[PDB]
């Protein structure tokens, strides 16, 4: 049956990394459990265009005093609460993901569970920034390889691009191959990205601006490589334009970029009415973020390897009590109700800048 | 020659509405001098995405610190220096469009007039809400066309969109006739939207979503009366998409919404490249917005009435000293450098709620 929403604590974490990060989360009470999110907002708008100064507003002043003291029957009627607010897909994240957490608490059902995956593990795999060189490039290729990781991911830019691939490829053959273009390039690159095509790469990932799906679609005309949108899909609507457009072929998905768990199902599914796939995207999340993102990945459109790696590769201590460990490039499914995860008060009290609570 | 910013002032108004809104103020000091521009943001993101917390963060966090003690040949220069931080357009027009004004001033230059535009005077038109009935619509139009509006928009909602249209076009035939959408249709709204081409409207104003450029197209083509966007172009490269999509074949150009003066000199100029006029919006502004919306519309693409009525139909009082009132449907440029206006700080003071200083 329906769930009453009680309370909510906003809580603002400084987490140490393996320089700190600030962690916003919410906490959202009610029918004996608690449900819990975490913001993927930064305090300048660097990944896209929300801040936690914006954010938190948000949250204390509009959609807590909307939702404090109310009854819902699903997650869905809880975001409809807030629909009339334009954008800040992010801030509407944090309480879309933390009321799905919630109610799937009341029901004792994992998170995955409700939203139709069953797999019982995740692909994942690795992130290289740029290096030096081609033979260090390779170096670490080599080295994440062999720990199993089922896709790579090489960071490139304008002047270090088709280098690193090339040795790379010559190196592995057969890998699973990708690249993250960052925005970096101009249609005036298309020559060059081109020369990426013969190294039959799974796909680069938004090169041009991050905003744009229309000259994404003329780049994906001058390139046999598939295109991949990350900051440009932020909703079930925008997969439909750009999969139409010809923008791309693969979506980056970030469960709070398009406004949390029914949406980036959605986003989801629409993709794979167009039979192309999603995987699943990281901002660098706690546990509580990390757990999200393992539990949506469990849907079957997740055919790529996602960016949810082991914790304690960012983190020297994680805000919840359990580890989220991958193995041989497989990343379990936390075990329980909900995300499955639980924050460690006390550890979490050590490094919390601000903290604050909402009642009705 | 180039000019230092030596401080920066931001002053928050409650301004009573003849119950209030929030006026977010920026003035920049430098080279004895004094910029002014106002925030178009809200409180709570109604409009669009931004909000008043948000952008007033990124100011004083962010943009101000970039700008403070450094030396500058134009604002472009001030533009370039805010970096490469995504979307927030409205809090970096804050800023742009206070540093045009200042430069202006050390100039002794009215700010159309370094813009390019030689028009003295302005054509302005009037928007009316949705009314109880047809008559009252007609009498309250009656009213404004006695006033001289050169264009009336009707705001208009499923279903109640062409009794309004037809009432008022039958009891005036030739008046210039638009309508406000409002984001209140889906293309599922098609044929409806189509029984008020006979009726010879300018256009409809953003019907679908207010980030929409794909379906807005797709509209177009189904419909006679031309579309106006207004929420969806938010740069000159969003002009040029819409534009070469069809999207619309009129743009509602509002300054602060594509990031200030320099940027909506090139919204305006793609425009007219494409043969599309544009028109000049408007945010229930404070005098000092109000003057910053005038000199902009001078320019020669501004072909159909802007939004820019009079400042007594809003204000019992304004925050600047001289009025700006429109007759027979014409704003005069006031006269002066720069926006040829100046904030009335006896006044101001009694109804700021926030003020701050930045220095370097």
């Amino acid at each position: 049956r329906m769930f009453k929403i009680e309370a909510a604590e906003i809580v603002v974490a400084r987490l140490p990394l393996k320089t700190h990060k600030v962690v916003p989360l919410l906490i959202l009470h009610g029918e004996g459990v608690q449900g819990v999110a975490e913001g993927t907002m930064e305090a300048r708008p660097m990944y896209r265009e929300e801040t936690i100064a914006g954010a938190l507003d948000l949250l204390r002043g509009t959609f807590l005093p909307a939702i404090l003291g109310q009854t819902f029957a699903n997650p869905e009627a809880v975001s409809d609460a807030l629909g009339s607010y334009r954008g800040n897909r992010m801030a509407r994240a944090m309480v879309e993901m933390a009321a799905w957490d919630l109610w799937a608490r009341t029901l004792g059902v994992p998170l995955g569970t409700l939203l139709g995956g069953h797999k019982e593990q995740v692909e994942v795999g690795v992130s290289l920034g740029i290096q030096a060189d081609e033979q260090a490039t390779v170096d670490l290729v080599r080295r994440h390889v062999e720990q199993g990781y089922r896709r790579i991911k090489l960071k490139i830019k304008p002047g270090w691009d088709v280098q690193p691939v090339r040795a790379t490829r010559e190196a592995f053959p057969d890998i699973r191959l990708t690249v993250d273009a960052n925005s970096a390039y101009t249609l005036a690159d298309a020559g060059r990205l081109r020369q990426l095509d013969e190294y039959d790469l799974t796909y680069i990932e938004q090169p041009l601006a991050w905003d744009d799906l229309v000259d994404h679609a003329e780049l994906a005309r001058r390139i046999r490589t598939p295109l991949c949108l990350d900051e440009s899909v932020a909703s079930a609507s925008d997969a439909r334009k750009a999969l139409a457009l010809g923008a791309g072929g693969v979506i980056n998905l970030k469960v709070a970029r398009v406004g949390g768990h029914a949406e980036s199902r959605r986003v989801h599914d629409v993709a794979q009415s167009f039979g192309a796939p999603v995987w699943c995207g990281g901002m660098l999340e706690s546990g509580i973020g990390r757990a999200h993102n393992i539990h949506l990945s469990t849907l079957s459109n997740f055919r790529l390897p996602g960016d949810t790696s082991s914790a304690s590769r960012y983190w020297e201590r994680d805000l919840i009590q359990e580890p989220l460990e991958a193995v041989d490039g497989l990343m379990p499914v936390p075990q329980g109700p909900g995300t499955g995860v639980t924050l460690d008060r006390e550890f979490l009290a050590t490094v919390t800048e601000a903290q604050e609570e909402h009642r009705a």
